[PDB]
């Protein structure tokens, strides 16, 4: 009613209807104190699980301290330490509240150093108006030129605007693309001269104990990072070579160096470590995926899996996907709509198997309730907008599709 | 080292000789037990004190809870109204997580609202390059012009550009300049159809349980708050009209609704009105400030008080100051260097005399240690210096200075 910024783009939608009270580990629970299996996780900023115990003695001790913001600097420049040791070269670390901030002043840094103005990017990169989308070619209000993760539009802005960029920005998504396309879109920038900063706000400490690129064979000028870092606290970095970290020294807000959410990412990044998180989760993600998949196929259901491990997707028609949820949610699984799904560390052992026996439920009672949905056909429209959806780009140019036909269907999408 | 962002405009800066371990009420403890009485408070952000009883069991509580981002509508709604029922008129808040966010959402909205870009400025706004300072007359990188506080120079730049501005964002002070120079700022904007931001990020229920303006009979479109009101938890909003906050309405980050950060707000503004909190600073400010004026006095040492209650400064030349900041030190009175003092609720009672008997002290021993300073005069300069550096502006035109000799001072400060 009186909050202006609480309409979408805000997570759990699909429970707008029940009300979330409490959450333990892999679970949140409802107000008559039902157990919903959560798969959005605050679309993925919880890594570790909710009320993960190491995080919250540390965030406990620290509160109860009292110790007051920009007095912990031992704490902070460990996690600089920790943050920094992670990416290949020498990195300096400055770190903000959210991943808007990060991005934004990654993208100001470039700016400083290079003295241009001009930005290009692939995928979401937060709220800012600078990340405002608009069509191929058609800059916006604060000179940032969209690519749609289409290595053909990158080379059209490179070739009109190579000598005037100052950074290009690409979030990495593996879904519905290889990491081989994505470092293809990051070395077409590199081998012209123009600074890279690779977004891992999403699947930084996601993937791996890191960024995602690095994996990919990709090294990039700053890295962004947020959602992986501190189990749903506020804090986000950018992480890059000095000559970009240097312009960003004055960066600093009164609550930068809050010590309970410094406190929270120390102890994640160190409990993903010791849990072996990431390389768990693509083994427990794959069981998940692969038995959803068969599942579905036995049913005969209009849906397909897309990714695996940390990161998938059920891939549907939008009104297929409305079926699905509500069934879901009355299963007591909660998944996040037109988007990949998020585990934790604790989606494993048996919270699988129970996540499993939900999904089994709710595609039962989803073909019971819509057996005009059996034997469906997901068509290549159906694939496309489930790509654009989860990455805000397309994953690559369709099969049969012009050029000219990718760009009027993103400017649709807008 | 290896953090880029920890260099100056971080609290405590005074103290980075010593160790600061743990924060109660109105003192914080270094490491080897010593109390210190915190007149800086996290740059203001700590109103009510360090470990705020009501505060840490709100926070304490929803931290166990578990409960993820997003989930407690009812509670952000609850806050937003708080906020919103403490200014005259009808407005909706917009939510984010630092005050320089909240700044650029204002601004955001208002060339969203307007279609136009130009944006005048009166203080200091944040770290984001779009309030980077630049000489009067000059823009800045991303077209904001800067007034010093000046109304020769808001005029100057409604003269100009009033018919192309989005915005004129004014943060209010009164140490320096009364109620009423600042009143007239705000009027000579509005008299123009100019759309007015009150950045009330420093002053916001620090001076009364609202805006600062409202008591200065101002009304403003939008206003921004971070400080005063969530005892240094990372929360900050934009209120106003419906007209402006709904631009705002997809301004979301993945943890804009956290939920110990609004727990932590809602408890702040509800134990500043049950404690009477800002009318309280009031009398014990004025009491510190007078004693102290008194103590400087006959001792004869080059210091003048200025301000008052929630809001004072110790004015002095820059070589003065260097030497009652570590005198103040060693007696246990940690202070700011070039700005107001902080006192918080817990500024009361004994703590009052407390630190008087700390000042008295440590006035005895710098003029023991320096008496050279004894008998030197504070100089016109002096005072203005001192307060460029606390309100980002003069103080209106210094008496004998013509306009040009404004200008060419500020941009020697840049
Ligand atoms: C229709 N135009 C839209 C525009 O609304 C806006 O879409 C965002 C969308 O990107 C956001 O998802 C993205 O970020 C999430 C947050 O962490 C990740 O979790 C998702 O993986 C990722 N896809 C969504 N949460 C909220 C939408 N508002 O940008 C794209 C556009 C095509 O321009
Ligand atoms: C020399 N040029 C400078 C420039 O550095 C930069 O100064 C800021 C200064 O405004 C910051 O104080 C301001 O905000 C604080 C934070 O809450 C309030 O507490 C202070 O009351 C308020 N005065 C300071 N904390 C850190 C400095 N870096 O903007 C102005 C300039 C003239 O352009
Ligand atoms: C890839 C990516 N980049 C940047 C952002 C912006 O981060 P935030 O929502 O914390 O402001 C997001 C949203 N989490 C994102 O998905
Ligand atoms: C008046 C005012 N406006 C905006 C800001 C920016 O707020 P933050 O440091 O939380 O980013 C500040 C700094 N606290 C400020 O003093
Ligand atoms: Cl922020």
């Amino acid at each position: 009613m009186i909050i202006a910024n609480a309409d979408g783009c805000t997570p759990y939608e699909v429970a707008r209807g029940v009300t979330i009270v409490r959450g333990e580990g892999a679970y949140v629970y409802d107000a008559e104190g039902r157990g919903l299996i959560d798969l959005s996780n605050s679309f993925g900023s919880v890594m570790l699980g909710h009320q993960d115990p190491v995080v919250t003695e540390a965030v406990l001790k620290t509160v109860r301290s009292g110790v007051p913001a920009a007095a912990s600097l031992d704490l902070q420049n460990h996690l600089a330490e920790q943050i920094a040791g992670d990416l290949p070269g020498d990195q300096r670390v400055a770190f903000f509240k959210t991943g808007t901030a990060a991005t934004r002043a990654a993208a100001s840094a470039a700016r400083q150093v290079t003295g241009k103005r001009l930005i290009a990017s692939c995928g979401y990169h937060g709220y800012d108006l600078m990340w405002e989308f608009t069509p191929p070619g058609q800059p916006n209000s604060e000179d940032v030129l969209h690519c749609y993760h289409l290595p053909e539009l990158i080379d059209q802005v490179l070739d009109k605007h190579a000598h005037e960029l100052a950074a290009v920005i690409i979030a990495p998504d593996y879904i519905h693309v290889s990491p081989e396309y994505i470092a293809d879109l990051f070395e077409r920038c590199e081998r012209v001269g123009v600074v890279t900063i690779a977004d891992e706000v999403k699947h930084g400490y996601r993937l791996r104990q890191g960024a995602s690129v690095t994996e990919a064979s990709v090294v990039a000028d700053m890295y962004t990072y947020a959602k992986g870092i501190s189990n749903g606290w506020p804090l986000s970095c950018v992480a890059g070579d000095e000559r970009f970290l240097k312009p960003l020294a004055e960066f600093v807000s009164t609550l930068t160096f809050e010590a309970p959410s410094f406190a929270a990412a120390s102890a994640t990044l160190d409990r993903l470590a010791e849990l072996d998180v990431q390389a768990q989760l693509a083994i427990d993600g794959a069981r998940f995926v692969s038995e959803a998949a068969k599942m579905i196929s036995t049913r005969d259901l209009p849906i397909e899996m897309a990714g695996t491990g940390a990161a998938f997707q059920f891939v549907c028609a939008e009104e297929v996907e409305e079926v699905l949820l509500p069934h879901a949610l009355a299963e007591g699984l909660i998944l996040e709509p037109s988007d990949q799904q998020y585990p934790s560390a604790c989606f494993r052992g048996e919270v699988v198997d129970d996540a499993l026996e939900r999904l089994d439920r709710a595609l039962t009672t989803m073909a019971a309730a819509r057996p005009d949905l059996v034997g469906r056909e997901v068509t290549q429209l159906d694939r496309v907008n489930a790509a654009f959806c989860q990455m805000d780009g397309l994953p690559g140019r369709p099969d049969g599709w012009s050029l000219d036909q990718c760009v009027e269907y993103v400017t649709a999408q807008l």
